[PDB]
């Protein structure tokens, strides 16, 4: 049968906002394939879903966290019990939300890509998910983490050197991702300041070959990698 | 034992934007009191708590409904049956966070209002809740809501007539929301138009006894008023 009803709901879900539901939409897209590749259209859905959902609880996270240290610096210990036993819920929900998009990507997306702009999507994604796991896991999650990611980068880039334009918007942000990802979790600037300095040469190298709708895609990215290098400098 | 600690958890909440979580704090506060009413604060928060719940399924019903008629009009009816099954299921949302606001309403909150300030804000809650079953709901329950709401607003204006300054934000929204439903909901906008000119000329003729506190409260609520008054003309 046709779920483009699912595919359907998903975009309703989205336009109400219930962004949870959204997700579950495009998981059973994804859990109904035999054969079949998600389309581009399918992709982005599912991680609009998913970049909603861990987006509200990883902003939850870093207000209660901002809480957290205010009230500690204040010697308010009562306060501080309560705001880590809060601090502890979502890190459970941002923990299964990560495990959710990790177990669908381990063993339905990546084992099934054919095309390299999928392998590198899925592979970058399943970074992008470790790399949100690093932020607040902790002792041996947060270092099986912080390696899922480099790992998972890195595989990714393999194959978007290769086998995708130096101006794609999916080589480009995972450029960005990787970059910032060495800079703010492994603290390693050369690194950072490197690939993202390479990652734009190589993109202006042959900016010179754009439509006017492919270009918005990659000069928004291209502009983030700018603006950090003069930053980090 | 002191629950401040499920104040102080709905305060975080709010922060983190968990409203779903406040409410279900606030009504842990509501459901443990013996003879004590909610202080200001904590009616406060019950409410903030309430109306961000409520209107997010509020919103997500105007778009899913902006749809489902813009599809209705170009005839893609397995659209329409899918939007509708998803209006149905925000519908009993709704539905559920209403009974829940009224529940505690009916059998905590307003059996226990002493003071009069209190009574006209929890009847006036109840006004406001049935006014949001009666956006939605169809038939027989939508003319037990109308009336509902009706009968809460009366009930509130009997009091706040007598017994709270005409220049009282609580006296002053009960006007607002009054006014608005009899134009918007029982279609009559005589008594719209009046009984908001007379909760203004009212509150300007004592207007001339408030601090720089108390006005910032109240000049909101009558410039709302008054922007209506002429729009309703």
């Amino acid at each position: 049968m046709a779920r483009e009803e699912n595919v359907y709901m998903a975009k309703l879900a989205e336009q109400a906002e219930r962004y949870e539901e959204m997700v579950q939409f495009m998981e059973k897209v994804s859990t109904s394939l035999g054969s079949e590749e998600l389309t581009v259209e399918e992709r982005n859905l599912l991680s609009v879903a998913y970049k909603n959902v861990i987006g509200a609880r990883r902003a939850s996270w870093r207000i209660i966290s901002s809480i957290e240290q205010k009230e500690e610096s204040r010697g308010n210990e009562e306060h501080v019990k309560c705001i880590k036993e809060y601090r502890s819920k979502i890190e459970s929900e941002l923990s299964n939300i990560c495990d959710g998009i990790l177990k669908l990507l381990d063993s339905n997306l990546i084992p099934s890509a054919s095309n390299g702009d999928s392998k590198v999507f899925y592979l970058k994604m399943k970074g992008d998910y470790h790399r949100y796991l690093a932020e607040f896991k902790t002792g041996a999650e947060r270092k099986e983490a912080a390696e899922s990611t480099l790992s998972a980068y890195k595989a990714a880039q393999d194959i978007a050197n290769t086998e995708l334009a130096p101006t794609h918007p999916i080589r480009l942000g995972l450029a960005l991702n990787f970059s910032v990802f060495y800079y703010e979790i492994l603290n390693s600037p050369d690194r950072a300041c490197n690939l993202a300095k390479q990652a734009f040469d190589e993109a202006i190298a042959e900016l010179d070959t754009l439509g006017e709708e492919s270009y918005k895609d990659s000069t928004l990215i291209m502009q983030l990698l700018r603006d950090n290098l003069t930053l980090w400098t």
